[PDB]
C-alpha cells in the first residue's frame, strides 16, 4: 500500500522502510559504505543529471538514511526529510540554506542555548541579523518583522519554564509578511505535536533527544517541502555545513523511533504523576508543565499538543544551595544535560552550567537560582517520586 | 612514556591510545553516547567552566573521536585535532570559524569539486569574497593577497592532474602577508606529507579517503594549534556547522588509520608500477603521476613528499568515447566516485561527473575528453594492470 | 543504592548498568575488544586465578556482556546470567554442562523445533538418552523419571498451539526426583513469567526474540545459581560450545530490553484485541491465546503470568489451500518465522516450513493444515485487524 | 569473472564481496538482522526445502557472513566456508559434527590450551575418545591410529615453541587409515599456509587473532568440502553449539581481512629482525622461531610456509624471577593473551596464567620459566627492539 495511509503507530514502525529486495532482510540493512559503484559510465552520468534514482555517495545520500529521512517524512506529514549530524546541524543546515549576508531573522527569545549561541554571535558575523523576541507574544513577532525578515524561528514548549508558542497564529503572521516558520520540535516529537500541519513550513529535531530515545546518538533531522530539502541537501549539506549522518547513526535511530509511541506514552503518563507529586509538595515553590491547568497557556497546550511531554521543570524553596544540595541529594536520577532518554536526567542549571553567569542575568533568562529541569524516563514513576521526596526533603 | 617520542609506523598505531582504565580493554570503547552523567553539581559544574577536565556530551567531545583527534594531531605534529561529520565539515568549520562577512580569501583553483562549490558561491552568500589562482605559480597567489586576506587555502598533490603546490614557499608568502595557510592533505595522508612542518598553519582531511582507507566512513578531521581548535570546537563546530563526527565513525576511522603505513606503502607501490606500464603504452597520451620523473614538479614532489601517492590520472586515444568504452570495460577495477580506498576505483570525469557540462568549460578545468582518474587499492598490481591493458585495448 | 530493590520497569532500565567510572558516560560503552591489557604479571596472574575481579578475554567475560548478564539475572531473580551467541546456544550450552553419557533427561514434546532436533538427534549420539512427554500433564514427567534423569526441560507458553505447563507443580516433582528444572522463558520474557520465582533451577531465552525485541540481534541468555552459572561459564561455554556473545550484540541487547515493559504491555493490550477479533470470525475455526477464556489451562496462565502474551495461533476455515491464500494476502504483517519483533509477523507452517512433512505427521505434532500463528507487533491493532480481516475474507 | 581466478592479493580485498546488488554500496551491508522477509508462502517452502536460494533466519545464514565465508574459503582453497562465535566454537562445531559416542580421536599433545581442555575433559564425557602424540613425529600419530579413529586433529606452527606438524605428510598417514585430517591454521592464516592443499580435509580458524587482525573480533571460521560444511552448518552449528557469528562480527572481520597480505608481511619481516636480535642476545638463552635457521624443523617450515610467521617465543636467562622482571619492564610491548593484533603483544606464561601450575608440570607442557612468548605487531621493529633490549638488561 501506501506508507502515509495507515495509523500513526503503524507508521511509527514501518514508514520509510521495508524488507531489503535483494535478500528479504527485515531490519533496514547498515549501508555502512562511502562510495557506491555504477554498472556503466551512462548509469553514472545519468545519476550525476538527477536523471536517474539511485546513489552516488555517503555524504549526498545513503540507503539507511533515506529510510530514516522517509520515517520522519511521514509522521511529521512533510514531502521530504534530511538527516544531519547533530540537532544543531540540522537548525543550522536549514537557516544558512535559507538566508544570505543582508538578511533577517525573527527568533524567540526562549530557545536552546547553543542555538541562541549561533543566532545571537555566528549569524550576525555572516551579515544575517536576528531578532529576539518573546515568542509567547505573537504581536512581538509581528512588530519584529522587517522587508528583510526571511525566517521566524521557534521552539514549544520552550526552555527552561515549558512556555509555549501559539504555532498556527505564528504562522499566519510569518506567511502574510512573506516569511517562513521554521519551527524545532525536539521537546515534543511528532507523535505529540506537528507543526506542519499547524502552518509551519519547516521542521527541525535534534533526534539526540526523544527520536532516537537511547542516549547513544546525536543526530537532526530537517522535515519540509522537497524543493526546500533538495536546496538543503546539495547546497546546505552538500557545500556548507558538511553535516551528514552516519549510517549507523541512521540505523540506531530508525531502531529507536520504533518504540516513539509507547515511549512518548510512558514518559508522559510518568512525568504527569510526577509533576503532580511535585504541585502537591510544600517545599516546591513552581512546578512548569503544561499538563497541569495552572499553566498560564495550558489551553493552547491542550489544542496543539497531543500529550504535555515528558519534561518538567520546577523551583525549590531555598535558592540556590537548596537546587545544589538536592541534585546532589538523588541516588536515582541522574545528572546530565540532555534529555529524552530512557533514563530519567535530572539538571540544576544555576549551580551546574550557568555558575559563573550573573544571578541578575540567569534571572532576565528565566533561569531562577532554585530552577531544577527534570527529564522523565521510563523508570517507575513511585520510584522517581521516592527518590526526588527523599532529595527534597534533604536539600529543604 | 611519551607518543610523540616514538618511531612513526608505532605512533600510527597507538598514538592517542591506551587500554581503557577501567577494565583493560585493548581496543579503544566505543562510547556511542549522547551525554555523560556528572558525580555532583560541583563536578558538572567544574566541567562547564573549562575548569576540570572530563566530558559532558558528546557534540562537544567524546573519549573515542578524543583519540582519533589526539592520534591524527600527533601524526600530523600538530597540538590538537577536531574530528568532523565530513572533509567538507573539517574544511567549512575551519574556514567559517577564521572568517567573518568582509574577509578575504585567497584559494588554489585546482582544489576538490565540493570545496570550489563552497567557496565559489557559499562564501560569499556571507560576505566571504574568494580569489581563485593557479597555486603552482606562488606568485599568483602573492599578487591576489588583500589586507583583508585572512587565509591562503591550497590541495596538493591536485586534482584532476596531480599538479602540486610548494607548501613551504606558499607558507612563507601568506605569513609575511599576515595570513594562515591553510592546506587540504587527503591524498598524501600524514604518511606521505606533513604541511605542518612546512609552514602551514592548519591541515584539513577528509578521512574517507586513505587515513580510514576502508571505504565505509565519511567523515573529517582538523589538525593546528590547541588555540585554533579550541575555537574550532567551541564555536565552528559547537554553534556554526554541528558537523560532529559518530563515535562509531571515530572508532573505525581509529581502527582504520592503524593500517596506515602499511597501505600507503602498498598503494604507492602499487601506483608506481601502474604509472609505469601506463607511461610505456602507446595508446595512452599522458599520464600524470608524481612518482614519474616527466611530472613537471617531479622534484618538488621528492622533497615534499614521502611517496608519490596513490593516484593516477591518465588520458586515453581517442577522447570522451574512447574514455567512456574503456571504463566500461574493466572488469576489476570498480566505476565509483571517492578514493583511498582498498579497492582499486576508476572514473572518467567527462562521461560520468561531467558529462552535461561545457567541453571548453572542462577543458578550462583541466578535464579533457579523455581523462581516466585511478585510485589504486591493494589488489596485485599484475591483476589491475592485466585489466587496464584489456579495457584500454577494447577502447583503442 | 541495590539494583534489586527497585520496581520492575526501574530495574529494566537500570538493572546491570551505571555511568562509565572513567568518563560518566551514560550509554554502557561498547567494549568491541578481544584482549584486555594487564598493568603487571601479577596482575594477570591475580586474575586467572579467579582471586582478583577484572577482565582477561572476551570469550570468557566482557564488561559490555557482563552488563546484560547481570540486567538479566535481576529481572529473572537469579544469581547470575551469562550471555550466548544465540537462544540455541544457551540451551545447549545448559544441557551440555549438565549432562554427560548414560545421563538421561526429561523433555516436553511441544517444544521449539530446533531444540527438537538437539534433544532427539544430537543428545543421543553423546550417550545422553532423551524421553519426550505432554508437559501439559504432570504426571507424565514424573512417569518418565529415571534414577539417571538430571534435568527437566519444558517451554512454557509452548508452541504450536501456546499450550502451558505448570511450573511449580513441575519443579516439585522434578526435585522430589533429584533433577533440575530447566525452563525455556523466550516466549514470555522476565516481564510475564518468571521461572525461576515458581521453582525452576535454570532459565533460558532467545533474547532474539522479546528480550532485544528489535529484530536485529540473534542471542541466547541463560539464568541461574552463580555455581551453575560459572561452570556453563568456564566449562559450557569456554570448552564446549564457544557460544559467546559478541560485544555489539550485547549493547544491542541492553539497547532493547530498554523498552522492554512497554513493549510487552503494548504487544499484549494488542494480541488481545487481536484474538478476540479472531474468536469472533466465522471463517476463523480456532483461536489459541492464553488471554480467551475458552483457553483449556486458562486458570493456570491467569496464575502464572502476568499478561497473555504477544502471540496468537489460529486455524483457517478450509485448511491448507485457506492457510496458503491467507498468508499471500496479507498487506502489512510480514511473512517471516521468528518472532516478537516491532513489526508484525505471520506464518503457515503447513505451506511454509513443513510442507514436505507428511500431513499425518504434522497433525500429530499439532500442526493442522489450516494454522496460522501470528507474532503481534507494535503497529495499530485496528491496521492489524484489518490486513487480517481482509486476508482472510480473500481466503475463504 | 570468477573469484578463484584472480592474484591472492587480489582475493583477499575481492573474493567473496561486490557491490550490493540493490544500491551499488561497495562495502559489503551490515545485514544486522534476525530475521528475513518472504514475498510469498511458496518462496518460504522452496527456501526451507533447500530447494531455492535465499536467506530464512540469520543463526542459519546471513548475506554479511555469507561473504567472508566465501571469501576464506577462496583463500584456503576450499569449497566452503563457516563462521563461528569463537575459534573455539569453529573445533568444537567441526569435531561434534563429526564424531559420536564410541568414536575416537588423535590429536597433538601441543595444541591451544583451551582445546586441549576440550578434548582432555570434555568429549570423554560424551564417549568420544581422544589420544595425544607428539605431532611432530608422525609416526606417534600412526602409532594412535584406531578402527574407531575418525579425525587427526593438529596445530602447525604450535605453542608454546613455535615447533611444527608435516600436514602433507600426516594428511597421508590419516587417510591412509581412514581418517580425516583437521587442522587448526590459526597462527599462520591462509596467507602463510594452505593446509587443505597439502591434503587436510578441514581448517578451522580463531579469526580472533590475524584474519580479522585488529583485536575486536571474538570469532572463528571452518573451511572443507561442501557437503561436510553443510553438515556443520545444519547440524553442527544450527542444532549442537548454537554458535553462530553475529553479522557485524562478520563485517568486522570482512573489514580486518582486507590488509591480511600487507599485515602478514610486516608481521613477519618485524618478526624476523625481533628474533635475530634476540638470537643476538647473550641473555637470551633460546628463540623459538621458524625464521631462524636452527630452528630443529627449519627446511620443512621453508616448504610448508611462505613466511615464518609474526610470533616468538624465548627464553630469558634467570627462569622465573627474570621474566616476571622483564615482562614488569615492558614500556610499549602490552601485557596481554591473544596474538595477531596491530599492536605488539606480550605473556609469560609461568608467572601469568601457569603460576599455580606445578614447574615440573609446565616443564613437561613445554613451557619453561623463564619462557616469554611475543606477538609481533605493526610498530616500528626499531622502537619494540628497544623496548625488549631495555626490559631485558633490567630483568637480568
Ligand atoms: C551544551 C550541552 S546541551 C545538552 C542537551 N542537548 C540539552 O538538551 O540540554
Ligand atoms: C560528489 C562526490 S565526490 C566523491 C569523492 N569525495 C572524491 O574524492 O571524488
Ligand atoms: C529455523 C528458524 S526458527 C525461527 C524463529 N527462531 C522462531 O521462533 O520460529
Ligand atoms: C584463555 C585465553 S587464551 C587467549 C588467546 N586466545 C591466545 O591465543 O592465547
Amino acid at each position: 500500500s501506501d506508507c502515509r495511509t495507515y495509523g500513526f503507530n503503524t507508521q511509527i514502525v514501518h514508514a520509510g522502510q521495508q524488507p531489503d529486495p535483494s535478500t528479504g532482510a527485515l531490519s533496514t540493512p547498515i549501508f555502512q559504505t562511502s562510495t557506491f559503484v555504477f554498472d556503466s559510465a551512462e548509469q553514472g552520468a545519468a545519476r550525476f543529471a538527477l536523471e536517474e534514482s539511485g546513489y552516488i555517495y555517503t555524504r549526498l545520500g545513503n540507503p539507511t538514511t533515506d529510510a530514516l529521512e522517509k520515517k520522519l517524512a511521514v509522521l511529521e506529514r512533510g514531502e521530504a526529510g534530511l538527516a544531519t549530524a547533530s540537532g544543531i546541524s540540522a537548525i543550522t543546515t536549514t537557516l544558512l540554506t535559507l538566508c544570505q549576508q543582508g538578511d533577517h531573522i525573527v527568533s524567540a527569545s526562549a530557545i536552546y542555548g547553543c542555538t541562541h549561541a549561533f543566532l545571537s554571535h555566528s549569524m550576525p558575523k555572516f551579515g544575517i541579523n536576528v531578532s529576539f523576541v518573546d515568542a509567547a507574544k505573537p504581536e512581538e513577532i509581528r512588530a519584529a518583522m522587517r522587508p528583510e525578515t526571511k525566517v521566524v524561528y521557534i521552539e514549544t514548549p520552550a526552555n527552561p519554564t515549558l512556555s509555549l508558542v501559539d504555532i498556527e497564529t505564528v504562522a499566519g503572521i510569518a506567511h502574510q509578511q512573506g516569511a517562513l516558520l521554521v519551527v524545532d520540535n525536539t521537546f515534543m516529537s511528532p507523535y505529540c505535536q506537528q507543526p506542519l500541519q499547524l502552518g509551519a513550513d519547516i521542521v527541525v529535531h535534534s533526534v539526540t533527544k526523544y527520536i532516537n530515545g537511547h542516549g547513544d546518538v546525536i543526530g537532526g533531522i530537517i522535515v519540509g517541502k522537497q524543493e526546500f530539502i533538495d536546496q538543503a541537501r546539495f547546497v546546505g549539506l552538500k557545500d556548507i555545513t558538511g553535516g551528514c549522518m552516519s549510517p549507523f547513526n541512521a540505523w540506531l535511530t530508525l531502531r529507536g523511533v520504533k518504540t516513539l509511541g509507547i515511549r512518548m506514552e510512558r514518559h508522559c503518563e510518568n512525568a504527569l504523576k510526577i509533576a503532580r507529586f511535585l504541585e502537591g509538595h510544600p517545599s516546591i515553590t513552581r512546578v512548569y508543565y503544561p499538563g497541569l491547568s495552572s499553566h498560564p497557556q495550558y489551553e493552547l497546550g491542550q489544542r496543539q499538543m497531543s500529550l504535555p511531554g515528558g519534561i518538567i521543570s520546577f523551583e525549590i524553596a531555598g535558592g540556590l544551595e537548596a537546587g545544589r544540595r538536592m541534585i546532589n541529594s538523588v541516588e536515582l536520577c541522574l545528572l546530565a544535560v540532555s534529555l529524552g532518554d530512557t533514563e530519567t536526567l535530572i539538571q540544576h542549571p544555576a549551580s551546574m552550567t550557568h555558575s559563573p553567569v550573573a544571578p541578575e542575568e540567569r534571572l532576565k533568562a528565566g533561569i531562577t537560582d532554585g530552577l531544577i529541569r527534570l527529564s522523565v524516563g521510563l523508570e517507575d514513576p513511585e520510584d522517581i517520586i521516592n527518590d526526588l521526596e527523599h532529595a527534597i526533603r534533604k536539600a529543604t
